[PDB]
């Protein structure tokens, strides 16, 4: 079973550019549970930065261009644009608390 597992593409949004078309009108149109990395310009808000709703407000756990670097906003500089988009807790249950968990089922494909 030989199985070449070339792994990026595999959030659903990922163009590397999706603003105001998903930020504001999929919190509209499919209300909250909803992931989506914000390409914003770099003196404007978050740029390219982690956005959802969950349960009603805005849960994003990266800020700001920064490289790309998973963890928490710290003293590593930089890591990957993949662990960020998804990986574990980036799209998943797991983002806040797998067993406990609020709203998070509808990742906006390239849009």
């Amino acid at each position: 079973g030989m199985n070449n597992n070339m792994s990026l593409q595999d959030a659903e949004w990922y163009w590397g550019d999706i603003s105001r078309e998903e930020v504001n009108e999929k919190l509209r149109d499919t209300a909250d549970g909803t992931f989506l990395v914000r390409d914003a310009s770099t003196k404007m808000h978050g740029d390219y930065t982690l956005t959802l709703r969950k349960g009603g407000n805005n849960k994003s756990i990266k800020i700001f261009h920064r490289d790309g670097k998973y963890g928490f906003s710290d003293s590593l500089t930089f890591n990957s644009v993949v662990e960020l988009i998804n990986h574990y807790r980036n799209e998943s249950l797991a983002q806040y608390n797998p067993k406990l968990d609020v709203k998070l089922l509808y990742p906006v494909s390239k849009y």
